[PDB]
């Protein structure tokens, strides 16, 4: 009914009827609402650690000698907040064009010819996060420890907005 927190996995049986049901065999869910739990659970342990960053920027404050680390600052940026927006976007792109952005038009190539992640119903949510991306590498450059702290809340705050209007099926198959 929910992705796990941490691990961000998922958390009827009639007869000439799938009626969705969990069974496989009996699964009513698409390849596509399957690209898409993965991808939701995948947004929910990006978001899950941004309350790891918070209290690492409360330590070094903290510290009689307080200092940024721009490279935990940057490192985590890089290993969280990337994986966070290419996630949002590829949600936003399988919402827009359907079928063709689950493998339908083929190999993940250029010159996709499909219809963009940018114009979805969610993609201003991604923007926010873009946002939170520069604004915590700006704070970090800065040294401000108050910077770093609510450009990760903005960017929390984005990707739940996200997941609740996106409403993904979360499908145990
Ligand atoms: C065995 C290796 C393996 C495994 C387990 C996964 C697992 C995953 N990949 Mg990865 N991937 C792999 C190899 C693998 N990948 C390779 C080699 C490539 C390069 C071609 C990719 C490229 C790739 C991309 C680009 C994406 C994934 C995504 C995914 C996720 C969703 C699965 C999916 O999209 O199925 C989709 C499967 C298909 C479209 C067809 C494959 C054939 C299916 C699985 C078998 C069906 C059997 C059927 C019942 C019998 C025949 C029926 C008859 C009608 C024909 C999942 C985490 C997606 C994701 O959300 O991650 C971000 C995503 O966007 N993968
Ligand atoms: C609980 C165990 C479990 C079991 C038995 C299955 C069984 C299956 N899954 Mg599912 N799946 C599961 C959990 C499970 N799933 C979870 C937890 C996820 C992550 C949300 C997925 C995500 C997933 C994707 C994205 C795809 C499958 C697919 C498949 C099929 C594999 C076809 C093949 O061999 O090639 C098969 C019906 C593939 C499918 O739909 O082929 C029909 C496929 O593309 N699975
Ligand atoms: C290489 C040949 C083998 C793979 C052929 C199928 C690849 C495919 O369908 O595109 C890949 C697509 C998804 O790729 C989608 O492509 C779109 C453009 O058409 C956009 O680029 C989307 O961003 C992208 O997600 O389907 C999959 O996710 C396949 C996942 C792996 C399935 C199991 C392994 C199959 C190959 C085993 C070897």
């Amino acid at each position: 009914a929910s992705l796990d927190p941490k691990t961000g996995f998922p958390i009827k049986l009639c007869g000439g009827s799938a009626s969705a049901g969990c069974q496989p065999m009996t699964q009513a869910a698409s390849i596509l609402d399957k690209q898409r739990t993965v991808l939701a659970g995948k947004i929910t342990v990006a978001a899950n650690k941004v309350p790891v960053l918070t209290a690492a920027v409360d330590k070094m404050k903290t510290a009689k000698k307080p200092k940024l680390d721009r490279d935990y600052v940057l490192r985590y940026s890089a290993l969280y907040l990337t994986t966070l927006v290419d996630a949002m976007e590829q949600y936003c792109l399988r919402d827009a064009n359907g079928a063709k952005a689950a493998g339908g038009a083929g190999l993940p190539k250029f010159k996709e010819t499909l219809k963009p992640a940018s114009s979805s119903s969610l993609y201003s949510y991604v923007d926010t996060v873009k946002s939170g991306i520069a604004a915590v590498s700006a704070a970090a450059k800065a040294g401000d420890f108050d910077g770093v702290n609510k450009a990760a809340g903005d960017i929390k705050t984005a990707a739940d907005s996200f997941l609740s209007t996106a409403n993904p099926p979360i499908i145990f198959n």
